[PDB]
């Protein structure tokens, strides 16, 4: 089976066992999962069930959510962990044969951008690939796009305004800037991380890029919000530690899951 | 390695069996310019599948004959990075074209234009280049029949050649640029904020190929002369989506002044 | 079937049964330096092609005394430009963590970027860019040795940095300190690729060292980096850059390289 054929046969193994026509993909990042587990009439695919998915925990909710069909991650797939752009990228593609037709992308980020506070709320406006594979390499699959897909509006302008014009009206502040994704999983040195500034980013991180790369080509819309869980690497004096991370993301969590369920209301 | 090796030394030794030529000038054309290989006069054919070893596409051939007293090859289409062959892959036809006799290479190609003093239609001598894919052809064991184990990177397009070029060019009234080529993995066009971190580094255009094959020709021991083709203004400059359609028409509009420069270029070197 | 945590576990079990030592010290050799390891006495080798799991060759373990400390010294290391995965090049790490080494003194020979220094300088290493396009701790994260996000703010111990420039100044040993940007190779760079390792912020560049020092420290060991640097940058003059001339100039300095690594492993 082509990955071409993987990817269908998956498609068509949660489709013949969902009432769900999920019109909004959720890739949930920044301790953002308690939005899945408030999806209502739910259907839940672990992953080691569904056919040709990456192994080895996590499963696909699908469901319904402020008046839209949704199918969210709970848990995700990460480059640093071994798996393969493509292995990475392979649910937003059963994604789009399910009905996907928009993507909403959380992570959480290293703030690159001095004028940031940890707690902060950036909307990806654009990325830096800074990987060094790109998920697209290979035979193009044509019938999810063409050979070269623009990225010129990887983060659309129109749900970018949507978004800063919901955080107003709720009265949360809202930052926007550019992301750059690291391979990892080491944490970026402090010289890499002035790297990172001179090269345009406001903030570092280790996921993202990879399934907006797919989700555009696939056809889809594109909505990023990063989650500033820490200033980056070379900033501050302390060392950079995971437990940290969560716990800034656990701070700022209530509001970020308010912006991000108003969104999907608004949609 | 070996097996690489014999695989590239299999696949000369079937040109050079079923041909008449001995080529020292070599090219290698990106699509909407490879219409100067349709000018060889009295050309020898050999397309991609019908030679051994060459990597299957997902169709190219070698042009082999006599073009303005020279005695030439060019790849008619090229591998990229992109389509999911390794580095190697991509570049095994230069090691062929090697063994073929040739001596200079000429290295053509389409690419967004990074300055914004550039205007789709211009052609740019290739100066040096950015390899900012992730990978490297030469990554694995040297081939020592070939080159050295650390080639020298210095004087990657010669610095003689684009002198000389640059004097057919005034000659013949074609107003050519000349500025750094980075080259991305691809396929995907380049983000706004990635076309402004490739203006940061120095790069004056952005493309999906090229630097491959000039590491393995300066490794091979080849003079090199890069032409990149603006067919584009890179991504975020206009307001604009990036498209291959307009790559292809501005690549068209171009072909004539594009064949006249190179044409002279062959002649002269 | 024997996974990479296992690979590490043999290697380690087979050189542990065979020595007499428990080494705190690591020696990552490659500026020539081959010279170090020959001064180690009462010394037991190791071949690379005995140890088993070790990358296969197209080298040796030297562990023994050394002023005063037990030390391992790796003579030739696995570069990733000849084809190694990045586990491959940094595995002998781990088997010697597992040997108990608690430092590791890293050497190299890179092409300097800044403009203020000159051919022959020794750099100490203060941080490092990595620009290979991968990453030794890719994969699956093995526990037993550290956290599955590592922090890089201390790559090269701080203290122990300042400790070399205090043995450097007592020695009359002049030194400089930047920032070490790791190309792939084996290509040298090109003049516009110096160009922009500049402006990245990197004041030398080689083809090595970044990979140790990236599981060095996740196995929980302090990290050393001393740079010879064996040529401008390509670019900066107007003249090739080839591999004899870079052992040359590392010929030139090996005694003053010599003794600045003799006497910092001697006060550690
Ligand atoms: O400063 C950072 N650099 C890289 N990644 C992260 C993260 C994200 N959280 C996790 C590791 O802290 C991981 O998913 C990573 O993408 C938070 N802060 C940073
Ligand atoms: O702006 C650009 N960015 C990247 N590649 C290209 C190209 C080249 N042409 C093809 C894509 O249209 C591809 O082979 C690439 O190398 C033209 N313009 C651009
Ligand atoms: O200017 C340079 N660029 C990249 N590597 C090196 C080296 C080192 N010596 C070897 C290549 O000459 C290799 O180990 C590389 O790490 C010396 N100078 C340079």
């Amino acid at each position: 089976m082509d990955l071409s054929n993987k990817i269908k046969a998956a498609a068509e193994y949660i489709k013949g066992k969902s009432k769900y026509n999920p019109t909004i993909g959720l890739i949930l990042g920044s301790g953002l999962g308690a939005i899945a587990d408030q999806i209502e009439d739910a259907e839940y695919f672990p992953y080691n069930e569904i056919p040709n998915f990456p192994v080895s925990a996590g499963r696909l909710v699908i469901g319904k959510f402020q008046g839209k069909e949704v199918v969210a991650m709970q848990g995700r797939f990460h480059y640093y962990e071994g798996y393969s752009m493509q292995e990475v990228t392979c649910p937003v593609r059963v994604m789009r044969l399910l009905g996907v037709e928009t993507l909403v992308v959380t992570n959480a980020a290293g703030a690159v951008n001095k004028d940031y506070t940890p707690g902060d709320l950036m909307i990806i406006s654009d990325h830096l690939n800074l990987s060094g594979s790109n998920p697209l390499i290979g035979k193009n699959l044509n019938e999810f796009g063409t050979r070269f897909p623009d990225m010129s509006n990887a983060y659309d302008k129109d749900l970018r305004a949507q978004v800063k014009d919901i955080a107003k009206n709720l009265g949360i502040e809202v930052r926007e800037g550019v992301y750059a994704m690291f391979s990892g999983p080491t944490y970026e040195t402090p010289a890499e991380v002035r790297m990172a500034r001179i090269l345009g980013a406001d903030a570092v991180g280790m996921s993202t890029v990879p399934e907006v790369i797919i989700a555009n080509h696939s056809g889809m819309k594109v909505i990023g919000v990063s989650c500033m869980t820490n200033m980056a690497a070379g900033i501050l004096e302390q060392p950079l530690n995971h437990e940290e991370v969560m716990e800034t993301s656990a701070k700022v969590r209530k509001t970020f899951i308010e912006l991000m369920t108003n969104i999907i209301k608004e949609i």
